[PDB]
């Protein structure tokens, strides 16, 4: 019975992903997040190592949950008649990147550098564990306001990482690559890099670069804020129209703009405290 193991708090939010509540594990008072997703709303299903029907999200989460905490870890999960309930780690105090950007405006490049680097590390961790997130965006990353550490959330649109083409997509369209818009086909890593380009622009400009399909397809970036030439270059590289023209993750992290990143703690002391 999960109803007695957890003290349910306020609704943190709801949307396509379902409904997520703040919670507290009664045994040790550990802060937690409680996510409800209706079975009717789940189209992507997977198999547990012990042979059982579970949402793919659970499968993916299990594969990425462990030491490296760039990703919010799954602590436990329950099946109900018409829904699944996930119990997830919850940092405190916390704010998602979307709200942070909204309230603070465009981020100083030193801050964006640290945040972007942490996201890259988190995404690399996922890929190394055979998991593709498919919905990297500011709304899906949490900021531990005390430690300056970022955490990736919501694998409800994710999939197992593969080297062949994806022909399905239920992520955020304005973060999706031109090859999806045009051909309904994309490969995991190169598509991820595109979304990262969108994210980086978002960090240093205060808003997303594209709104309509035609803009994504044209792939022309204009800067509304003062942004260094190095940063502009990295962004334009990630947003290359041709997937094969985009940088690998190693290439991104070796880019000149990516050098001399602050540690999470230093980042918090300077920018969050
Ligand atoms: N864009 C917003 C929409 C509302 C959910 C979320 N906000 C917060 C706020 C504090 C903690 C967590 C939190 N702590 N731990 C978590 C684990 N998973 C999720 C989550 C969010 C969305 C979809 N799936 C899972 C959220 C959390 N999430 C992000």
């Amino acid at each position: 019975p999960l109803e007695s193991q957890y003290q349910v708090g306020p609704l943190l939010g709801s949307g396509g992903f379902g409904s997520v509540y703040s919670g507290i594990r009664v045994s040790d008072n550990l802060p937690v997040a409680i996510k409800h997703v209706e079975k009717d709303r789940i189209s992507d299903w997977g198999e547990l190592p012990n042979g059982t029907r579970v949402p793919m999200e659970v499968v993916l989460l299990k594969k990425v949950s462990s030491g490296f905490s760039g990703v919010i870890r799954l602590l436990d999960w329950f099946e109900r008649p018409d829904s699944f309930v996930l119990i997830l780690e919850r940092p405190e105090p916390v704010q998602d990147l979307f709200d942070f950007i909204t309230e603070r405006g465009a981020l100083q490049e030193e801050l964006a550098r640290s945040f972007f680097w942490q996201v890259l590390e988190a995404v690399r961790h996922c890929h190394n564990c055979g998991v593709l997130h498919r919905d990297i965006k500011d709304e899906n990353i949490l900021i531990d306001l005390n430690r300056g550490e970022l955490k990736l959330i919501d694998f409800g649109s994710g999939a197992l990482l593969k080297d062949t083409v994806y022909t399905d997509f239920d992520g955020t369209r304005v973060y999706s690559p031109p090859e999806w818009i045009r051909y309904h086909r994309y490969h995991g890593r190169s598509a991820a890099v595109w979304s990262l380009g969108i994210l980086l622009y978002d960090m240093v400009c205060g808003d997303i670069p594209f709104e309509h399909d035609e803009e994504i397809i044209r792939g022309q970036v204009f800067f509304r804020q003062r942004v260094s030439s190095e940063c502009q270059h990295l962004i334009r590289w990630c947003l290359a129209l041709r997937p094969s023209d985009r940088p690998t993750f190693e290439e991104i992290q070796n880019h000149p703009w990516m050098q001399d990143v602050l540690l999470p703690q230093e980042t918090a002391e300077i920018h969050l405290h």
